[PDB]
């Protein structure tokens, strides 16, 4: 072709993957060290958000000033599909910026996008899975790695419910060989075909996977990760009916993360909902590094924006 | 005076129009090639919408990026008039931005503006007239000129409402010396006062201006364009209404660019309801031109842009 | 500390200020002279809004621009508060942006983000104080400073309602050693804490303050200074209520202007109502320097923004 | 191969040759506007000279500045050949410099530094030819065109001697399927072999080539030529010796312009021997263009090295 | 004209002399606080030493990477006048560089240059003046000015022979309106032709000199200067020959300066002669201002050079 | 101190040359993939050679372009010592470029401008030593290191005279805790002196060091390294004469590199006599990386100019 998307980590190896932590690892330290490396120059993103965002959107406008271009923040109702096609939309905007993102409602107008235009689209999460927060997921990882542990050995453990962060979590993890479980209660489990593609993953990379409402299954996490109980944009739970759902069982207390180990690390993509999913005492605790995982949201988006320009210039001289 | 306005391009003349194109057909060709002229270092443009778009506001603010500068999106509801007066306003945003553009629900707002601010100010479209559009219509047709045809011997055919991109279409075709029809229906005319305009641009360009519901006037044309059917922003006509003024005898089909002849080029502003004034068979044919169109929204943008900064800086040395 | 904020000029000297003026008018002096230093390369700097603005708003993001950095502007409804935290939010654009202002409707809101965040914090104005309008009320003294007087021996009058930038004008005048005046009405004057925090600003300065309804206060003012009758943005008095409090002893008009003196200048923070609390005929008039002052907004924001910048860089090498 | 260099304009197609003057012209009219393209940043030219030189190596310097780069003046006595062989001298500048250029006394020099090195490699001048005056003197002609005349049917006398840069304007006159002259005496004419190569760039432009030493064969001259008569560097003619063979019948004079035409344009690589050569009144007459041409010697070296290097990233991605 | 040269600073008034001065100090405070003004961006400057060079040289070619352009050393022997004609030459390089410099053995060949040049052209030093020393040696003493005392209070005595230096001295001292005194032996004072220059600059300013061998005129100097014994380039006295003339009346050594007073600063352009003009003694002292000179050689020439293209930018729109 | 000097290696650890060469390969790999890191921004850089130079000069001039600033190469013959003293050239050139190198005829004159200046000063050969060559050549070792061995397991072998590079390349390995050899005549050996410095660096780094004329010390090297045999450039040996000290014993042939083993690789700093110390054989040979490692005097020049510069500032702030 002549782009390239990022809509699923589906449909990049793990070769590539390593590849996208360490360009944007190389990129933070530089800019630790003072230095802006200008990688984007002049090059303009398109940021269309069907959703309100504080990470994802901020990590966007921050990656492309800081390598020499300029995100536009296009708010909620730019609209994907409506009165304007999608095919025209993808069309028109492919000749007025130079990289598109989108975070949607619904993961086929993200598809749509990725298929209708000729400039790389990138998806800032939808209601199937969250790609991004997956390599800034992995960067943080690889950055936390336990002493003495390979990334494959490492166990990462997702707690509640089968949110697309989760899903994202398994796909990453079983795409880098390391061993997944999502620990739900029953309803709210990775479904059937979640799992097949867990599978698939792990078919290739020898990792592993398991779905469980088995509270021993945190034991010897390396990562306990986890996100809010109340669904998706549209349509939410309330307190009541997510608390009856989900706690205390599900809750990460103190004891769930001493239950997994002393060097246990916790995980969270935020926005947390403190007192459900996480008490304030292990997010705020010495344990927590959901605050270097928010950073490495925008850690990992600039490596993401780089390797698809320089893919898209490749396939374009 | 000390700046120069893009309110109407019936300040401009013929030869400032085309040095115009040229120096936006520059622009581009240095971009297409990998390189992009910081012709606007450190410049800041003020871009007030009191309507939506994608076209006209992704154009400025990519156009911005490109050229070194920066343009800030002040979304509908910086009010123009209301509590805080227009002069206020104007002499206020003279003094924080370099450069400014308002797309206006009412063509006196944009006037306004201009007379009051001390820095250039563009007109990003109002319910008189178009003056962006115009521009980058122009660079199209450049670029799409027909073999063996000079600009000035060209037809071109606007068919249905007279909006005020009819009406700048006729603006700006006749200021070049070409050949305008506007094919609409009775009532739905450019009317008494927009012609008197047109007459007066063909007397110094030579070229002419037919107003008509004559179907025969398609044949010839070298470029068919047309616009949606509900009317302005603020009073739209409901589908039933339209289709029983415009339908079918309207609508830009297969069949009417046939007759219009086998090179006619079709054009149009955007957004297309498909299935009104054009059909998806036109719109997405080998004779549409709308997407090169549209690319060339920022192509003049980024021109008159530059024009109107290097006049400004003629001025105020 | 490994941050400096500005939330108040309480926690600024006479000498921080003068520096922060000195700075600030080199860089309008470069800019002029058509030179944009470029102090804040690739810097991001967040921009929340929980209120309009049309001076604040643009001076950051033209600031941000013309110093090589840019800014993002958060618009009314990222909350402060609220599902999330304000901790997290405040840890987590720590890691996403280098330096953040907000416009609060609540003081304690920005002394939380503040006090949160590990980068530098403005206040864009709460209910209790402006401080970059102070700043550049001050930039704008100082240029307008009457011929053989010293700053400390002018006397600057506001007149009307106990706003945040009444009181913030009596606090950047007695810090600099000024005499001030509030003339305003019995229930809407400066209040008890707001004049011991300004007797306390005199005990270092030397400078003098005052609040009265006294008429005759305006007699010999240097600098003539109003603001809006209406009150807060969430609890707004009506014409007919604040004319009833304000009118016509607190209207500025061309009589009160000649009784303060012939060389007082007409200071606003703007927007004004004109008609109210100043007339048409002063505020367009020959002695009003409201725009030049408003222009000041934007003089005042870049030194600032450099000022804290380089604070940071000398706290974090 | 992996890059390309310009040894002779024998290895360039006519087309080739358009591309480079159009370009040069590009960036020259970019900078005529103040704007300077930043086309060669960071990039770094290797200038070895074995003569002196004021207009090449001063071209070659303000080049690389003007375009983002730089020029290193490696003064006479880096030896080519010598202690170290040119084999080592040209791999070891292959790492440290982006492009190189040498002025040579003998050519075979510069054709084994292009042989030798990885990066392209420019011929400022040898005993055999002058690539970039050739493209220099073609810019200027193109700018100086006489009115309605094709380039192709100019006709370009050279007087005097048999130099270099006589048989270099041969070349570049011939490949662009003009008409070229050598008026010169007999025993300093164009050689035999000059002249194959001449009939060879005929046999494909369909220009013509005639030496001769019969005075009316400038008539008609669009353009008259002319260089120095005190022969190549290591051994000089003494001023006895070529007047003995030149004067009068070589020195251009006013009467042979008049004879040449009235429209007739004066062109010389300089430096001039004025009373020589040249008169006085000649080449500080109203059709000398020399000056223009040697600003073109910088015109043309802009275009060779943005088209060299961009040649090098097109090869070595 | 076109142009403004920079040959001697008897065609510059005070005011501009002050303007040069204040622009010098400007761009060195900001360099001093890290940031480096780019207000030469891409522009080449041709350098011409026609005699050796420390702290001219380098300065001019540091001062342009400084300020974004390109200094470009053309060594002794691009020769000025000769087998090229100087009006050939300046032609030449007007239309390859921006701006021009040479320090000459001859007076007449920098005015010349300057004649023949169409761009600005600097004196560098010839043996009539040096205006570059001029300017540096005026911000040094501004820089160093008494407490107490105005400028044109000033006393500034030169010691020993009536080099360049010394002329150059006496005329920006008097320029200044500051008071000017020559101590010099007999046969190697300032000139009658000298003085009389000295004196038309009185006439305007107010200031005074003195050319005089009485030994008690260096008592209340201000600033005490001095300059080798040695002569012109070309012409050196001996060791024995200068002694005989000098030494010990015209050295400065520590005793000269307590006599001169206790707060008297010395100066030197540079090189010394240790043991002849001045003693380690002195130079290495505590009241020694001569590095501070030499670096405001680099600061002047930055703002004669900005000055100087910025005169030219507005002839030349 | 307020600056570092780079004169020796004898004052850097072990770790602060490891960080010297992780840092060069980082701005090596930027440089590779297109991107040049400005790290030097409007930074000068003074080059005084009194010797002649190819990869040492051009690595300087062209890292500090590269970097984003500027080399001025000044000549042999801005004197050191002389008329003017050292320490008022040193004094003099600290005010007037930032960073300093040199190539000296004797060492003493690196280590006097080094004491006397007040920046960076940088030794880019002398008599006695090379540092800039030693860590060009540690960075090459590093990239070339042997499948399976440890940079500390290595064995180096000089061959030949005990030249300045003899002696650097044992002080870099033994540093580095490696294992070195000089296999050279008697009478031409590393003196006791050199021999009790390496004894030093071994006894902190575990490394080893012989210096003998047993033709059986190269078998096991991994890198072999050699230099001409002529001596110093002010007291050549003659072919004659050198060719009787060390041929063929000290030819580095094929046979000896079989010898030494089948990877072992080549190394010469150049320029080499063919011929002589190397056979063309196997400078050209498929283990020769002498032309890698004359990239790397540009790849560590680099890294060195930027820490240099680094710690200039943080103890400048
Ligand atoms: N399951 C959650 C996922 C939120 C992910 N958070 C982020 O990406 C951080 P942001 O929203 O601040 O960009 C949901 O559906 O809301
Ligand atoms: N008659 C139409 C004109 C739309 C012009 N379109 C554009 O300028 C493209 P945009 O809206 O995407 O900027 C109307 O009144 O709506
Ligand atoms: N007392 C007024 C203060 C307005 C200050 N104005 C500004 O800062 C100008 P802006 O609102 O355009 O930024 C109020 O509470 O509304
Ligand atoms: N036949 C002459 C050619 C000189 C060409 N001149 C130039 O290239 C101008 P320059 O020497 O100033 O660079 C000779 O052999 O000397
Ligand atoms: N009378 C002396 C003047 C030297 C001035 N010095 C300078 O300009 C310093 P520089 O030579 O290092 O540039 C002479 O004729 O030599
Ligand atoms: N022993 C040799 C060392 C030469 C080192 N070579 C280099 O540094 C390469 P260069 O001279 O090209 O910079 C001698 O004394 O000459
Ligand atoms: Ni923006
Ligand atoms: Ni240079």
């Amino acid at each position: 072709s002549m782009k390239r998307d990022y809509v699923t980590t589906e449909t990049y190896t793990k070769e590539e993957m390593h590849y996208l932590v360490d360009l944007s690892l190389k990129i933070k330290e530089a800019i630790k060290n003072g230095y802006y490396p200008q990688l984007l120059k002049n090059k303009s993103l398109g940021m269309i958000f069907q959703q309100s965002s504080t990470r994802t959107r901020v990590s966007f406008e921050t990656a492309m000033e800081q390598l020499g271009g300029h995100g536009e923040y296009l708010a909620p109702g730019i609209q994907l599909g409506g009165h304007e096609t999608i095919e025209d939309t993808s069309r028109v905007l492919s000749r007025l910026v130079d990289i598109l993102m989108a975070r949607v409602e619904r993961h086929h107008s993200i598809v749509d996008l990725a298929n209708c235009a000729t400039i790389p689209v990138i998806n800032g999460m939808s209601d199937y899975n969250h790609p991004t927060q997956e390599l800034g997921d992995l960067c943080t990882m690889v950055e936390h790695l336990p002493e003495g542990k390979k990334l494959e050995d490492c166990k990462v453990v997702f707690v509640g419910d089968a949110t697309q962060v989760c899903f994202s979590l398994g796909l990453i993890t079983t795409k880098m060989g390391m061993n997944f479980v999502h620990f739900g209660p029953e309803g709210f489990q990775l479904n059937e075909e979640h799992q097949a593609k867990l599978a698939k993953n792990c078919e290739v990379s020898g990792g592993s996977f398991l779905v469980t409402d088995d509270a021993s299954s945190v034991e010897g996490a390396d990562f306990l990760y986890t996100d809010v109980w109340y669904g998706l944009y549209e349509a939410e739970l309330s307190e009541e009916e997510r608390m009856k759902v989900f706690y205390p069982k599900y809750q990460v207390n103190q004891e769930m993360m001493d239950r997994a180990g002393a060097n246990c690390k916790f995980m969270h993509c935020l926005p947390a909902t403190r007192g459900e999913e996480v008490t304030d005492e292990v997010i705020d605790g010495k344990n927590s590094i959901c605050f270097d995982e928010a950073e490495n949201r925008l850690t990992s988006i600039r490596g993401l924006l780089v390797y698809l320009m320089n893919d898209y210039e490749a396939k374009n001289p």
